[PDB]
């Protein structure tokens, strides 16, 4: 199951980005959709399912792409995007 079941709701994840410092650069909507919640410190986020953390986001970074790049074994990623998507990023 998920590492952090309490953040399984996309809406709750989205709410966590109220203080996100990079709204124009990396949309909270896309981050939340990709399983990420905001830790509250800087631009650090974490996936609710695999608990993978990502920081130092660059403008135009795609949350789903980054999820697959760094945490290809995440089952939420797999269920959401499929194996073909993950394979093509590598
Ligand atoms: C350019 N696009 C971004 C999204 C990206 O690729 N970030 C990578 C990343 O966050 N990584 C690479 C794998 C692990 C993770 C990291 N995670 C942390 C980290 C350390 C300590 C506490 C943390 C808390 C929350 C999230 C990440 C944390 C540091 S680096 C990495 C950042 C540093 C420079 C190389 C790339
Ligand atoms: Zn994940």
């Amino acid at each position: 199951g998920p590492a952090f079941p309490g953040m399984g709701s996309e809406e709750l994840r989205l709410a966590s980005f109220y203080d996100w410092p990079l709204t124009a650069e990396v949309p909270p909507e896309l981050l939340a959709a990709a399983g990420f919640f905001h830790t509250g410190h800087q631009d650090k986020v974490r996936c609710f399912f695999c608990y993978g953390g990502l920081q130092s986001w660059k403008r135009g970074d795609d949350p789903w792409t980054e999820h697959a790049k760094w945490f290809p074994g995440c089952q939420f990623l797999l269920r959401s995007k499929g194996q073909e998507y993950i394979n093509n990023i590598h």
